[PDB]
């Protein structure tokens, strides 16, 4: 029902999972920490560095129109028709900056090429997207799974994994992020003993089931999992309940998140799960923890977001004695990909505003509306500038490929269990056109 | 500018139909499509018309139209569909009969579900439509592809084919069909030696890679498919090239079309071949037959069939020479499944309208607009009523599931060269809730 509104002479549209999806019975469920509200403040964060940038947009205020998708795509969709209201008779949306999963960004792509809206997604990563026969106005920071799959696939031939299984959940993502896995797989003389699919319906019995028919095949020890964080997590925790010893081979769903773990460590234990290679923001950690329900009226959901994350109510007056400050801060992975989508846009329109504008600084007739089409194909798919918050060390630049795709940079992990009984996830290697690991860092290795 | 088809009334109903094939790389509508196109689409008319005259349905109520053309692909068929929901916000769509391409049936039944207008395919097979937690106003007067997917590997059962091959056209016909068909086939201890897939821009190259790839498991002869009709005419094709033989076990793509085989009689000789169980409607072929360019002007797509068909041109007064009578009529095999929806909408609006309007025959402000949600909800799922048009003998009755599916009923064929020389399609079977085979029918058998 919520819309977060911001007002700019050139409006972006906004489109991030703040809720879980919902029972049966409700549309949304409880607020998402870290892929909701995290990822929904870089972007607002962005803008308001944007709007304090000299050289980019002086003369152009850069406002929103945020939505929920709720992590479900028909709901995503509903929400959607809001970017496209005007036109089918807010009053103009520039472009959309969004999409989680590609589910989301599928269902919300096929209305908006119909009002020739352009769409940067930060985390989408299904390779249907790279067809620009259908998906014509979209575009992403993130490289499709083609090379996700090409990673994991070279990790298994580097360690000599010939016998192995698969696990995916329903949905574009898994389903044919596994499918480019085995012919990747298949390619390299790796053979799959059994090919598993899961569902969020699936309850803890049914998970059971799965980790029962990985072992039907027991020459196969190796893993290799294309599932949503929720469906990893069960997945691991069937296997600590019913004490099954798998070596999996996760991608960026699973990542290195502490909550697919956390609890079922001793069956996670020894697993090697690839996460999309960003780098933390400092300024937004700053910016993030600064944050609080008195000061961020602007962002409808935070007063819902703060109640569920210090368990008080505003009601009660019970909350205004927490802060964010005194909490261990952990930025979401896919933050760099959030800030990147949100400059790429900006730097389109800058680039649009230079060539449509000549004489002033501020916005002209020409761009009075501005025209989707030329904007995604002109100008989005021919950005080309230095990625902004990057380190001194990496230098990577915001650039899509031909297909509207990100560069396929991957980080590899390790779960290791390290000193004083504490787990953690440690980096072995990157996947850059080729595999690089340091088997050192490796324990079992 | 494309063109669309409209006639008045109080209720105005929606058509879609390729009227068109897919255009070329860089073209969106093709040349004009006779039987899948024009026939089916004045199938629609000639139902609307009938039903104008009928006085026990919709006695003072007239149904008007809006027929689109989706010129066979999803992304062309949305951007029409726009068309039927603009009133929602000026025409207002009461509810829709199409859909041919399950991928087009998808994509617009995501749009319509915004808006709650109900719709009713006539062809839309995919299991991925019996979802209504997505497709929750979505109908079909034909059966899931469960039920064809169950019949198939029923059919390599009977005949003892345990070591077979799949081949399954991308989309959400062939992926879906295929996937249920596997399950089926492995519950009867029928192994699967290789799964292919016939992309959506394939070379003969690429086709005779797929033959290839048949070729590399040599026991399993049966090569199963759940292919669009031009993917299975140019498997055909290339297994021809190669000299390959295999016993091809088809779903409706193929069913008994010549389009298929015409050129490839050798390479498909012996084949098993699925088509929805359907009969020939009696007064629809002398309403097409006593068609003419003249008295066809509501139709605006009928001037370009009749220059195809006959080979000539209204700009040199060469067509009117020819009539349909003089050649023969084959009536499209899907069109009950079509006069059956618009009558399933028909009925289901009468229902509604003896509801809600008791005292008069004319709309009442109960149904000004008609609640999409109530018409789908209470009358579309509870229709019941004697098919129109049925072969005088028969006693088949238009219902739906709780899921507004159709019921499993379908006519199994061979394909067999004939004592006078020439190739035929022969009806050997039938499938209804269980096998049924005429095995004295089948030349191999
Ligand atoms: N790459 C993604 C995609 O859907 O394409 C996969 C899913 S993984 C997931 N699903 C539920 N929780 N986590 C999501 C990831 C992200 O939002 O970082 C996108
Ligand atoms: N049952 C269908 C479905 O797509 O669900 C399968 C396809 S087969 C085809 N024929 C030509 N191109 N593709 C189409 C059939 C029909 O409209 O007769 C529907
Ligand atoms: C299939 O196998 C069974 C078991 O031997 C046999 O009785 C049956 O006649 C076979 N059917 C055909 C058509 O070969």
């Amino acid at each position: 029902k919520k819309v977060l509104t911001l007002e700019g002479d050139l409006v972006l549209g906004g489109l991030f999972p703040v809720h879980q999806k919902g029972g049966p019975a409700e549309d949304c469920g409880p607020v998402n920490e870290h892929r909701g509200i995290q990822r929904l403040e870089a972007m607002l964060f962005a803008l308001d560095r944007i709007n304090r940038d000299p050289h980019l947009l002086p003369g152009v205020r850069l406002g929103a129109h945020i939505l929920d998708s709720c992590s479900k795509d028909t709901h995503a969709l509903e929400q959607a028709l809001d970017f496209v209201r005007a036109s089918l008779s807010p009053t103009a949306i520039t472009g959309v900056i969004g999409g989680s999963y590609s589910d989301v960004s599928i269902q919300v792509a096929n209305l908006l090429r119909l009002f020739q809206i352009p769409q940067i997604s930060y985390a989408s990563t299904s390779a249907k997207l790279s067809d620009k026969s259908r998906y014509d106005y979209f575009a992403r920071t993130v490289p499709p799974d083609f090379f996700q799959a090409k990673a994991m696939a070279e990790i298994l031939r580097f360690f000599n994994w010939t016998y192995v299984s698969t696990v995916a959940s329903e949905g574009d993502y898994g389903e044919t992020g596994i499918e480019a896995f085995e012919l990747e797989a298949r390619a390299r003389n790796i053979s799959v003993a059994t090919s598993e699919k899961v569902g969020r319906a699936m309850s803890r019995a049914a998970f059971e089931g799965v980790v029962r028919a990985l072992l039907q095949k027991p020459s196969a020890r190796v893993a290799v999992l294309f599932t949503r964080s929720e469906d990893a997590r069960e997945l691991l925790a069937a296997s600590q309940r019913l004490n099954a010893s798998f070596t999996w081979v996760a991608s960026d769903g699973w990542g290195a998140l502490e909550s697919v773990v956390a609890g079922s460590e001793g069956a996670a234990e020894g697993a090697i799960t690839i996460e999309l290679a960003s780098y933390p923001i400092s300024d937004f950690a700053s910016y993030f923890q600064s944050l609080d329900p008195w000061n961020n009226s602007r962002n409808p959901w935070f007063r819902e977001f703060w109640e569920q994350r210090f368990r008080c109510s505003f009601r009660q007056r019970d909350c205004a004695a927490h802060s964010l400050r005194a909490v261990p801060f952990e930025q979401e992975s896919k933050i760099m990909f959030v800030v990147n989508a949100v400059y790429a846009m900006a730097h389109a329109l800058h680039n649009m505003h230079r060539a449509l504008c000549p004489n002033t600084t501020r916005l002209c007739d020409a761009m009075r509306p501005v025209n989707g089409r030329r904007l995604y194909k002109d100008f989005v798919l021919n950005v080309k500038f230095d990625a902004p918050f990057r380190p001194a060390d990496t230098h990577n630049e915001v650039r899509f490929d031909r297909f509207g795709d990100g560069i396929g940079r991957y980080n590899i992990f390790t779960y290791l269990r390290a000193g004083s009984g504490r787990y953690r996830y440690q980096k072995v290697g990157y996947w850059a056109e080729g595999l690089t690991l340091d088997t050192s860092l490796i324990p079992w290795a």
